[PDB]
């Protein structure tokens, strides 16, 4: 146990890092997604003839599909470095590191891909596009369902009504997990998972002091994470036997090589 | 500002550099002259011996390369150090994020080539927080492209601690460093000029009072950052040729985004 100071000073730490880590915060994400904003109204691509004219103003469902993991990839660049800013995580293992992020930027991607959705679509390039899952859910074969379940999971994980300060605290604890497959030195990883939970703790009682066990509640999100996951990586497998023309990105291959 | 308000300012950052810093001057000179021997790196066979005894952190393909490889994850793991010391300078982090992002961005290199030279004399240099030692000449003659590109570091430490500075001086002079007001792309520099006054002002009483014998040390001291500028610089434009040179260097894809 540290002293609450301590804690609300880690909490800090994190969120001005994430804040400098992440171009598009929750913050400014639920700005454009409400409205009354002149200033930062998205795109709209609903079909495809608004998707070609998408490209003039910012196969389709290839396309999209590349398109989706150039912004991944863009993400675990990100992700990687506010991991890197973590009290104690440049400290750990080299190996370690590696497994940390092997495991940890999907469950971390979803969970930020849910602040740029709502029960209607998801914000794409940088919130100048806003693509709505109607329009996903209806692309061919093997792709379309690779994007329902994250919306289902968003919709859900969004009720939490989480903000930025919050979030980066709970990636920080989503990369510190001690029961990755393969680490060496575990000990030295929970410890420092013990103070960002301690960190979690603090923050959520007092940021949101009427919602009762959020704590608990956003710690049983992460089995909804683990899942998503599981789903993903059996969905991208078949387009890798099925889509012989395309490729993964070097980064990407390396993070589905093995895992759980 | 008063006197005393600099000498307040003066010891608050020492404090702070205390804190931030697992290993002082102050506890590096006390190593390299004597009165726990640190264990010795002079060549191959000892070097072989340094895992698997003391097992060092950042060394775990071939000899040189993972010790070059091992220089920076150790650059790296400063940087979090200097870091978690920028937010101490006041002032600091009342500045514009980007802001603070920038100058710690562009500011890293200069602290770390300063601090190096705390841990280093003629014959060589200590690592994993003083239990390692590493001689010069070893370092030296690792072959063709690393060999040289150890040496100037050596060269520098050699002239910058002959001014013979202590922990107390370094951390304003590495806090004068980072707020330096003419780095690329900074939005608001009045309030970063505004704070570098003060601790120059801080610095110059500072060093009149703890080096009373030495005349213009403080002017001395200043024109040590002109030599910092092409180190950096001599450095920057190294690395890029050992990145176009050896392709030896297939590091893990996750690795060289952590290390870029
Ligand atoms: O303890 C520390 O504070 C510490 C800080 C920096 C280095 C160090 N970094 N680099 S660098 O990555 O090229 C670099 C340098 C300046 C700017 C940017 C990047 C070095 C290159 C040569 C040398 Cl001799 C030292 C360094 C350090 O080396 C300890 C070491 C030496 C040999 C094997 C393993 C470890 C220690």
């Amino acid at each position: 146990h540290m002293e609450s100071a301590d804690l609300r000073a880690l909490a800090k730490h994190l969120y001005d890092s994430y804040i400098k880590s992440f171009p598009l915060t929750k913050a400014k994400a639920r700005a454009i997604l409400t409205g009354k904003t002149t200033d930062k109204s998205p795109f709209v691509i609903y079909d495809m003839n608004s998707l070609m004219m998408g490209e003039d103003k910012i196969e389709v469902a290839i396309r999209i599909f590349q398109g989706c993991q150039f912004r991944s990839v863009e993400a675990v660049q990100e992700i990687t470095e506010y991991a890197k800013s973590i009290p104690g995580f440049v400290n750990l293992d080299l190996n370690d590191q590696v497994t940390l992020l092997k495991y940890g930027v999907h469950e971390i991607i979803y969970t930020m891909l849910a602040s740029l959705m709502n029960k209607d679509g998801v914000l794409i390039s940088e919130g100048q596009g806003f693509m709505t899952r109607e329009f996903l859910k209806s692309l061919r074969k093997p792709f379309g369902d690779f994007m329902e379940p994250k919306f289902e999971f968003a919709v859900k994980f969004n009720a939490l009504e989480l903000d930025d300060s919050d979030l980066a605290i709970f990636i920080a604890v989503i990369i510190l997990s001690g029961d990755r497959p393969g680490l060496l030195n575990v000990k030295p990883i929970e410890d420092i998972q013990d103070n960002l939970l301690q960190a979690l703790e603090l923050q959520l009682k007092l940021n949101h002091p009427e919602s009762s066990q959020l704590f608990a509640k956003l710690l049983q999100k992460m089995t909804d994470l683990r899942q998503i996951v599981t789903e993903h990586v059996q969905l991208l497998q078949v387009i890798k036997k099925t889509e012989t023309d395309m490729s993964l990105h070097p980064l990407l291959q390396e993070i589905y090589k093995d895992l759980y």
